[PDB]
């Protein structure tokens, strides 16, 4: 089995990584936990055993086969290239390496073949992108895809533990203390990086991440660029609106597509039903459809409200839900590691393609 | 001046109806309140005076110039045709008369001209439709409209007072009592007229109203059929996804359009800013966009996030917000009554077109 390192083990983010690793089929001989100098010496569990946290350094990766990063961009940018130098295969959680042409950007049910030519780093995509790919892939491989228009309904856990706590506090202030939503004080949402903060309680904030020069946010642009790379077709037109709503976990998406040939709805339903990682939840006669609260805790991506557009003969609308911390992050990462092993691709890379810092 | 009646004053669809009437430019001599015999003897305030509630009957409408309905579809269906007969001009909030070709379906900024041929009843559109029309009409008249694709983020007050309270109970249970949202008991949402009920707390429910035979909901189909009637153009393609979210007041909408000719975004913004009833809230450098919580208490429709589609040359994306109880209902109704007064249309009807 492997020596596996979890880099950024201590966060709420790491905790999901650990849980998914604990339930993995990955043959694991040794687990190592890496984090900041602050956390080194402390103890976290892996299954029955107490694991001592080590400090993430340039030399910490010796003898490691697989490292799952679950921290931020700066940690990945600094330490991933050293891990590759040490002979590690890296599965990165962040946006940092995603648009690098030497880096496969992978959802294992969609483009596992992209893993074959990796150069030591495989990038896990954005959570909202991931669930859209699982839902749309079975459609694409039978009927093609010309364009996508998507509107998201994103949960606050996608912005971290702080955002969750902010949301709970604001809601209690409203419901228990009688404060008006417009009187609330926010510190984190819509974006911890950006200059201004707004209440999420009883609100809907059409900003996730910061704005780019073209007036779309990074989140919306990631949905555009990542789709193109995962499906290996730059000719797929994609435009998104990303909105934060007062949901703690699980993202929902309203998805419009136009296929390349007319896709009978009955067959679209059947193709999704038969697709790995996807679950058809569509029985409007009994009001069955994906719901954020039902998706929490599950690795699956749920699809429903599937229906023909009213005018465009190739247009299809649907509703796509998934736990943003599982399939949207930690599960897709662990699954990438399982798939690398499945395809015999856990090996040192001979040539370094990423500069050290 | 005018004797004006509020049918269904007892509900909280009438609460906002009263508040908009109190600040109206409408010359009101006598204000009357109508409801069922369940409350026909109590008291409710107009400005500072106390009003006797009367029973809604078949002959209670005599001497009334305008009646603003804010009850249920069944109340309108039975009592509005008597009001017309009596001499009243009816402004109906409900869906019941919306698709009747004898009933004008009006948002005053958009199609005031449709009021001219009224036959005693004017229909106020669905909330989500109303705010979308105010946002898109300035764009249609300069550059045309080919299609609309809309996804809504709709507030719970759209489904009544009982829905607001259910939402609060549920959130309080999650936060104070430790109940998992998947374990919450629900009785009203997604729809009071449907078989199963699901929690809205920390959820998003892709069902508003009940389902029709084409797998869209009636709410989705309203946005389609009503847009066609309001803009008087059946060729405009409209598909909708309507979603309930945990917000008490103010609907938000992600709106995509394709225009007939290319509309420069800069000009698109200026046209919206200059359109009555709409406010431009679009400055991404300082993170200015419409928000539900800022819109609560305002008659305006707020528009921002305006930007070109990345590939479709005539495609434009935007974000639209409005208080669903105001411009989405009460205000639009009062505004219609106001507009009928400006156009000389508050008078008894020539010929009766709805059966007694």
């Amino acid at each position: 089995g492997y020596t596996v390192a979890v880099v950024g083990a201590t966060g709420a983010v790491g905790a999901q990584m650990i849980k998914m690793l604990e339930e993995s089929t990955l043959p694991i001989d040794k687990i190592r936990y890496l984090a900041s100098a602050r956390s080194a010496g402390k103890s976290l569990k892996f299954k029955d055993q107490d694991i001592t946290i080590e400090e993430t350094t340039e030399t910490a990766f010796e003898g490691v086969d697989i490292a799952l990063f679950s921290a931020g961009s700066s940690t990945s940018a600094k330490y991933a290239p050293y891990a590759v130098k040490a002979g590690v295969v890296v599965v990165d959680n962040t946006s940092y390496f995603r648009q690098n042409p030497d880096v496969p950007l992978v959802v294992p049910e969609v483009n596992a073949h992209a893993l074959d030519a990796h150069n030591g780093i495989i990038a896990c995509p954005n959570c909202s992108t991931i669930q859209m790919m699982v839902a749309l892939e079975p459609v694409r491989q039978k009927w093609g895809l010309d364009r996508i228009i998507v509107s998201t309904y994103q949960a606050v856990s996608g912005a971290g533990m702080g955002a969750i706590l902010e949301t709970q506090r604001e809601l209690r202030e409203v419901l228990n203390d009688g404060v008006k939503p417009c009187d609330l004080h926010a510190e984190i949402l819509p974006s911890g990086g950006d200059k201004k903060h707004y209440p999420i309680a009883f609100n809907a904030l059409p900003q996730i991440d910061v704005f780019t020069d073209n007036d779309y946010t990074y989140e919306e642009m990631k949905m555009t660029k990542e789709t193109k790379k995962i499906m290996e077709d730059d000719s797929i037109a994609v435009s998104a609106t990303c909105v934060r709503i007062p949901v703690l976990s699980a993202h929902s998406e309203s998805v419009y597509i136009e296929t390349k040939e007319v896709a009978p709805i009955e067959e679209v339903k059947a193709a999704i039903a038969a697709f790995p990682g996807a679950v058809l939840e569509d029985d409007v006669a009994h009001q069955i459809y994906p719901q954020a609260i039902n998706a929490v805790g599950s690795r699956d991506t749920f699809v429903g409200r599937i229906r023909k557009d009213l005018d465009a003969e190739k247009g299809i609308h649907m509703w796509v839900v998934s736990d943003n911390l599982l399939k949207g992050a930690a599960w897709n990462s662990v699954q990438i590691a399982e798939t690398l092993h499945e395809r015999g691709l856990v090996r040192p890379t001979a040539e370094l393609k990423f500069e050290l810092k």
